[PDB]
């Protein structure tokens, strides 16, 4: 019917998960005006008149919608090859957030992924105490921006570097990682890059996973088909390392391997497959059966869990689900219960001076695409990244 | 401005039927991109290729859901032009009867000038005047523009003039309605420029409504307009608009008052005052209006009717209406014992349409009867761009 067609169309403009909602539609026009405003292209009157017709309007839209100059940057609290993370204060609301910026030029200059989409969706829609929340996502001709809740307690790399972690603390952080990974799995994703760097602590000292740039959606059988390896040299599973065009099919057990590496690191002080060279580390993982050893402190149960995860996928703990991990004797304690863990008092409670305290963050210190001679459409792969006008509430 | 204010201003901009960035215009922007990029040559670029693949299913859905030409059953072609045609249509679902004006995008790109449709769109969508034909919906595809309007079944003033030797009392009525209708347009900030009987339509009641706003233009701060576009049949065009060709002149709304004088002369005399065989002959006669304007030797036209004609058929600087409508309204020609200006459209019209059905076309002269398209571009050309934001849906 006429009404049905009108309603279906109207719902499509409102749906926060729609490809044609107000955020996508505005991004689409913002892209066109960015990708056409070049003297070479303006020689074409269709383009020249269009740009002149939308001049005043696109300026208004640009000014009203969220932009980088709405944020006062306090400190850079993270860096990477394609971008950086910074502690910011929204000038109007005075609210404090952590903002992850990704260079559009660097992404386009061979990144063979579109990895930012799953990171946006996981944080935007997880709605889990175990996942860092996305409040807003915006962009300009140069960057992508992800306005997240600030985790002032820093990460587990920092914690491990300042403390000789006792077993009771390690039990706590491992248990929270197991619950957090299970939330991600329940959303139908394999993390593929579980490491202390991606384990963040809130004002309360409780864990939340961050950095979802390697997350991939599991298929019907809960599997992923990847021909090229993904993750970190130290925390990567044997199966993700050998993953090729012939084999390259794997499940969520790869995230359980990484937990075993994390546990080993907390209790031993080094990664189990550490070697001088990066290539030496690769050899040691592939030879885990002979290379995994313990120095001459760690309990019977802690050693058992480590070895239960640091095995071949076919005999790995968690191949039969989380309940076999949860029931492992290592977690046996008279302090917390799985179902109530995030309500307990954390082993290390952040002692923070202010809303912008950065004491848990170690002190940190561009080229764009050229002017196109013809239409190239560099803003097109980013249409619909905005999470502002059509948000879930 | 606060964060909430900025969020709200942005949200209202997506809803405003007068906004350049509301939902329907934003959808046009994306529909344009998908039309103008889907070519194998351009698809060699992965930014374009991936984008098109990502929006494939969605753009198909949007195309199918939004108003399209196949929603309308075409009853009869009731008008034609260089760039299109007007047709009596029935919306297949609602069963409602409208008039639809079509404009060829290919033809508009070929012969340039692809901007005249905007003022006709705005005037009909937002006039909200009994003197202006209403726009219900405006839509488009890669080939045409469509304007869904209320059907004026009484035909136009060309048809009326051709079937009757118009008495002075009828001419007073139609001139008075034209004066009120032109004043409504002026009040919106527009100068019509080429007002003719073809533009004067009659509703089911026999009352006037202006239509065909292709030569319309928005007045500036001083209530003036300037143009460089050539003239098409000068019969009703004022000397100022004929002189201003190349943008060598700025003119006001008095140009529409001269056309009224031409219309009055035509109704009472039976011919246009400056007709000649050639188009250039007509232009010469208009430019020499001081010596070329004459009346036939028949007592028939009254003192007052002859005076009004001459008061409008003069140079802009001495033309009736240079000081506003009230000097036109007060002209002795309109002095009558039948109607009042403020109540005119409530009076009984001199000719009341007698119609057989909702699709009666008896007042429309029978219209007769291949579409050339743009070629496959080797690079990005952006032919859909001058039409972004033309879509309009009433509620
Ligand atoms: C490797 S990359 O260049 O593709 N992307 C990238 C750029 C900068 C930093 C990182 C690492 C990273 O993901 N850091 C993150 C920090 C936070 C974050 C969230 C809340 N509070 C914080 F303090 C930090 C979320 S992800 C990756
Ligand atoms: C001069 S052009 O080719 O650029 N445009 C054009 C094309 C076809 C027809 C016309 C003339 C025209 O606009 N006629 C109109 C008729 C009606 C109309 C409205 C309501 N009921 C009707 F019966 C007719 C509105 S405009 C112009």
């Amino acid at each position: 019917s006429f009404e049905t067609r009108f309603e279906k169309m109207d719902n499509l403009l409102r749906d926060p998960k729609s490809e044609v909602n107000s955020d996508c539609l505005l991004d689409g026009l913002d892209a066109l005006v960015y990708d056409l405003d070049f003297p070479a292209l303006r020689k074409n009157k269709n383009i020249d008149n269009f740009l002149s017709r939308y001049k005043d309007t696109i300026n208004k839209i640009r000014d009203l919608r969220m932009k980088a100059e709405d944020y006062e940057v306090v400190k850079v609290i993270g860096r990477g090859a394609f971008g950086e993370v910074q502690l910011v204060r929204h000038k109007s609301t005075r609210k404090v957030y952590a903002m992850k910026l990704l260079s559009k030029f660097e992404m386009i200059k061979r990144s063979d992924s579109a990895f930012f989409w799953e990171e946006r969706d996981i944080m935007a829609f997880a709605n889990s105490p175990w996942v860092v929340q996305l409040f807003y996502a915006f962009q300009d001709d140069r960057y992508l921006y992800m306005v997240m809740e600030y985790m002032p307690g820093g990460d587990l790399v920092n914690l491990m570097s300042n403390y000789d972690v006792p077993e009771k603390w390690a039990r706590f952080y491992t248990a929270e990682v197991v619950l957090a990974l299970d939330a991600i799995h329940s959303m139908g994703f394999i993390h593929r890059d579980v490491k202390p760097d991606n384990m963040l602590l809130d004002k309360s000292g409780h864990l939340k996973l961050a950095d979802f740039g390697t997350c991939m959606k599991m298929n019907k059988e809960g599997m992923v088909r990847c021909d090229t390896a993904v993750g970190t040299p130290d925390y990567i599973s044997p199966e993700v390392l050998k993953s090729q065009g012939g084999d390259g099919y794997y499940g969520r057990e790869c995230d359980w391997w990484s937990v075993g590496v994390f546990l080993y690191e907390m209790l031993v002080g080094d990664t189990p497959f550490y070697a001088d060279s990066l290539v030496g580390t690769y050899s040691k993982i592939m030879n885990h059966k002979n290379s995994l050893t313990f120095p001459d402190d760690i309990s019977k149960e802690a050693k058992n869990l480590i070895c239960a995860f640091l095995t071949d996928r076919e005999v790995r703990l968690g191949r039969n689900g989380v309940e076999e991990i949860k029931r492992h004797l290592f977690f046996k304690n008279d302090q917390w219960a799985w179902e109530t863990l995030r309500d307990t008092v954390a082993p290390v409670v952040p002692d923070l001076s202010s809303d912008i305290d950065t004491s848990n963050f170690d002190d940190l210190e561009e080229e764009t695409f050229p002017i196109p001679k013809a239409f190239v459409g560099n803003q097109l792969p980013f249409v619909g990244f905005t999470y502002y006008s059509n948000r879930r509430y």
